[PDB]
């Protein structure tokens, strides 16, 4: 029964990793109707990161960003 | 506008989500996989193999071979 | 083989002495971080600060004005 | 300022001299497989064979061996 659960396992992951591709490629095909519409993908894709993330953190993390490159330029 | 960028980003959102259930299912079986005695390092490189040709495969494996014995560690 | 074994000897010996020094530079950089997180900056903004002077500042300023914008339309995810 | 400031435009040039210097290595690797792929050696059988040297080669045989079982396990 171990080689045929094997095989089952290996089938199994390559099945979600299937799945994770379309779904990866229908990411890109909202992307792609976004620039269609005129949006900036690049910056698209770093408000979807953000968005993750914590707002007071990041008003934070920008704020000493912000001081350290005054400090030594851009 | 707004509201049309809004959308956008929700939709992609949703899709993220769903891609992260999947990455997750992938991790647990793994988990499984590792819980019942399995190699979980080799089984990776298993399933990396299963997806080149057998015969690209077989001929780089050749010549790995033959490049590691001239070599030594 | 003797031309086998110092053909690729000396190849793979050529590029893990460069590796190695590669590594000993990357050990340096932290530790010039170390330093600084000692004197008592952030390490991950430093970082940053790093990545962002690599590139055109004209550029950040366009890029950083449209997500500003972006982020304004769109809001907070639930 | 002296100590929040010039502290830290000190740091940064240590740092950017560094990565320039990191850079020149990773420019001389490159140059070294962009020779030997001009000499006929096979770079992604380089790249893993560097690779591979730096595991303890009892770890790969046992970890070779194991790969085998499984792929004749799954008929692969």
């Amino acid at each position: 029964v171990a080689g045929d659960q094997l095989k089952s396992i290996v089938e199994r992951i390559e099945r979600l990793e299937e799945e994770k591709k379309t779904i990866a490629d229908d990411i890109k095909e909202v992307y792609a109707e976004a620039k269609g519409n005129g949006y900036d993908v690049k910056v698209l894709r770093k408000v979807i990161a953000i968005r993750k993330r914590d707002a007071n953190e990041r008003a934070e993390e920008e704020a000493i960003l912000d001081l350290y490159l005054q400090a030594v330029g851009e």
